[PDB]
Parts: C-alpha cells; structure tokens; sequence
C-alpha cells in the first residue's frame, strides 16, 4: 500500500490537489459529470450533483487517474458520506487503468445528499502488486466522461 | 497483491476461466444457486438469476475458491454492476477459506438486474499475509452451496 | 496484510477480545452508541441496536482502534450481516487513527436486523504500508463516540 508520499510518485492524478491527500490514499472529486434518474448532470456547469433520498448516482471523477501496471486501486468512501448514510459501489482500479472514473454512489438516508463540483468523496487507495500484471487492463480504458 | 500470472498459481479456483482473470484479480461468476426474496433458485437450471430493484439477492459463486494460509480475499462487485446501480456486501474471504462464496448483491436501481448461469459479477483480489494466518479460517468453511 | 498474530502485536485494540481475532483481521464489535432514523441510541444501556428494514444506522464500535503510521484499515460487514442483507458503508482507516469507530450498515433487507451490545460486526484487516506514511490522520481523530 503506497503511503502518502509514494502517491505523488507512482499515481498520475490529473487534476492533484494537495488537499485530496490522505496518509495513504488520494481523495477522488466529483468530476463535471454526473448520472441520476436516468438523466446526465453536468456537474461542472450546475456546479452541484444531489443524490436524492434512496437513489443512486454515476458520478464521473474529477481526476484522471492512471495506474502503473503494478498498483491496484482499491477505493472506498468519504467517511463523512458514509456518516451520510451513502453508499459507494465500487470495483477495483486495475492495475494499468487510465481515465476518470465512474463511481456509483447510493444516497440510503432520508435526507438528498449533495455533492458540489470538485468536493472530494472517494479516497482512493493504491496497493502495489507483488509483480506488474501479466495483462494491464483493456476495457472501459481511457474513459474521459461518465461510463455506462 | 497477487497479480493476474500469480493468481494461477497460488489460489484454486475451479472451475477456472481465463476470462475472468483480471489484471490483479478474478472475476468469480454466478453459481446455480441464489436466493431472493426468500425463495432459493437454481440459477444453474433456471439459466438466470434476476435481482428485483431495490432488492437483494444472495448468489452462489460458480468458482470454488481455496485460499492459502497467508493470502486473504478481496472481493469487489463487477464495475459493470455498480454502473447498473447494485451494490455488494461482501466480507473478507479468510486465508485458508475453500468452498463456493455466497455474495450478496443489492439492486438499487428502479429495473431489475438479470445475471445469467457462469456470468462474471465479482471480482475477488487476492492479499498476501505478510505470514501465514495463525489460525485458518474454520467456520462456514467448505461451503458448496448458498450459505445463510 | 497483518496475519492474526501480527495483529495483537502492531494494533491498539481496547477492548481486545480473542474470538474476535479472524485469521487475518479483527471483528469489530458494537459499542455503546448508535443513530437509527435520527435518533441517538443507548446501546450499551439499551443492550441491543435494531436497523428497522430499508434502513442504515451508525453504529459506534466497542472497540477503541489506534493505526500505527504504516498500518491502514481495512473494514468489511461481517458475513453474517451480510447474508442477511445488510449493507456496510465503510471508510478507510488512516494510518495514524486513534478512537472509534462510526460504521455505517444499511438494512437491505425486509427483516429489522438486531445487533447486540458487544456483537461482532466489522472485521477490520490492517494493510502496512510501504513506509509510515508522511502526514498520519488529523481528522475525526481520538473520537471516543459517534461521530457525524
Ligand atoms: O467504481 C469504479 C471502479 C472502477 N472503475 C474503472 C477502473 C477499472 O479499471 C475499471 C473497472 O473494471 P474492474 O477493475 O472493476 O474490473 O473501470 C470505475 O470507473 N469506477
Ligand atoms: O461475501 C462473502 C464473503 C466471504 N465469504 C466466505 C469467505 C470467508 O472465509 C467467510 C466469511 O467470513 P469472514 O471472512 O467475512 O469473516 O465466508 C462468503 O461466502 N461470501
Ligand atoms: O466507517 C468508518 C471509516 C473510518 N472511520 C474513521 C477512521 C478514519 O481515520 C476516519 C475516516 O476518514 P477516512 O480514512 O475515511 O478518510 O474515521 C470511521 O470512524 N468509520
């Protein structure tokens, strides 16, 4: 697991914000887009993504992450969102991937959880594999924008 | 972490597809058993298993995993089912576990999420102990059936 | 990953109790403090903590979990909940933590689910870092109860 200081080294983080440090992992941003009943959000432009009461959102992250063939990401939420009563549906950043990431995040409280653009939400964790993967990953690769 | 040529070597997954082989994990597949809504279903004969919305389903893996002594189980839900808005409760998979995984896979979106008989869902990462655990795991142990 | 030997040696957990030691993890256990359907609840006076259905509750863990500067947690809902449709809305632990837990588990389930004062719950595995990290945690640090 790559401590704070080895993340500036090792992860491509486009945007970094040093405030997105943590003592092992990187807090991930809501990005400029956004996926919520059905419906595409332009994060960036309304500025803020709700996840209203019981629903779910696609949120697109800020950052362009790019993993070495060697790192996997390993991503779980905000404490404060979970506090929140979110949810985050995440899967493993494949060692190699490149792009922003598309993060389900399901709102289970009463109350519409808003998120503001560029607010971070997913602290990112990035756990080194004993050796670069045979076959760095090739699926929904280079993603830029929100992926269904 | 083991990586994806390590992974053939040092965890037993029958049966193995080499499709499921991530770049740092596998992507177990749906098994021939399930559980919704209180009914047990045979994924197996009935081909699917259909997650209703809002709704959770307890699904047998197809793969029988065997861990060693020393590496520990990370298993994390397809990102193509987090897209789908399903979330999955999933709990550390022991080193030493042997036997077929009961996964619970949560369905928050609005339409129902369909996984076929041996469709790929969630993908297990495989931790090494720095050493072997003291005590291997001995409790829904050798589990070839949907474990409660 | 500390195996469960390695355990007692690199993490503060007060209280410890031996069956909560997994082969590699701990199971965390329910302290005295939870918040269902915005109410704050006695457990410890109470005795026990019920997630009505459809519902998440933040729970305060029994345990008083201190990270060293290399070591991050690693939390996930115990099986057991799992298989009966709870959901688990967990963060990382920093390395550097000091004091309890606030974990959110969501009742997927149609059934309320009941955890008693000092049930297991969360098994938390302990990942070292490559190096300690540079900047340990300073957050919602020494927390003691429930945390919002
Ligand atoms: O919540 C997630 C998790 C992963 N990814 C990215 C990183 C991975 O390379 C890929 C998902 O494939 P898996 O690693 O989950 O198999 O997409 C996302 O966009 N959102
Ligand atoms: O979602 C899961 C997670 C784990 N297991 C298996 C592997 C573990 O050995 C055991 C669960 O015990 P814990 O590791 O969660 O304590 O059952 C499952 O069947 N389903
Ligand atoms: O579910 C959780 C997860 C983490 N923490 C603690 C440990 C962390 O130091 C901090 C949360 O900050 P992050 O590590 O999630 O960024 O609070 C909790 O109380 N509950």
């Amino acid at each position: 697991l790559l401590p704070d200081w080895k993340i500036r080294k090792e992860i491509l983080i486009e945007p970094f914000s040093e405030e997105s440090l943590q003592p092992a992992g990187y807090d991930l941003r809501v990005g400029r887009e956004a996926f919520v009943k059905g419906k595409l959000i332009d994060v960036e432009k309304e500025g803020k993504v709700v996840i209203p009461p019981r629903e779910y959102a696609l949120i697109l992250t800020l950052e362009r992450i790019k993993l070495p063939d060697d790192v996997m990401g390993d991503m779980k939420i905000r404490s404060s969102l979970a506090r929140e009563g979110v949810i985050g549906s995440f899967a493993w950043v494949d060692p190699g991937w490149d792009g922003n990431l598309t993060l389900m995040l399901y709102n289970a409280s009463n109350e519409p959880v808003e998120l503001r653009y560029g607010e971070r939400f997913v602290q990112i964790a990035f756990i080194r594999l004993e050796g670069p993967a045979r076959n760095p990953y090739r699926g929904n690769y280079q993603g830029s924008t929100r992926l269904a």
